[PDB]
C-alpha cells in the first residue's frame, strides 16, 4: 500500500513533466 | 495523515486528466 | 520517508497550477 503511492506519485510526476513540455510546445505555436 | 496524503495524490490524478483534456480541446478544437 | 512523499506531491500540486495558469494563457492568445 505505501509502494503502491510511491509509483502512483512517481507517475504523476513523469506524467507532469509530459505535459509541461507538450504546453511549452503550444505555447510556440 | 495517510488519508490526507491519499486524497491528495488522487486529486492530482484528477487534475492532470483535466488538464490534459483542456490542452487536447486547445491543440485540435 | 513519509515527510519526502508529502513534499514530493506538494511540488506536484505546486507544478499543476503553474501549468493550469500556462494553459489558461494559451487559451486567450
Ligand atoms: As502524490
Ligand atoms: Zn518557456
Ligand atoms: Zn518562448
Ligand atoms: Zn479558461
Ligand atoms: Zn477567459
Amino acid at each position: 500500500e505505501w509502494e503502491a503511492l510511491e509509483k502512483k506519485c512517481a507517475a504523476l510526476e513523469s506524467k507532469l513533466q509530459a505535459l509541461e513540455k507538450k504546453l511549452e510546445a503550444l505555447e510556440h505555436g
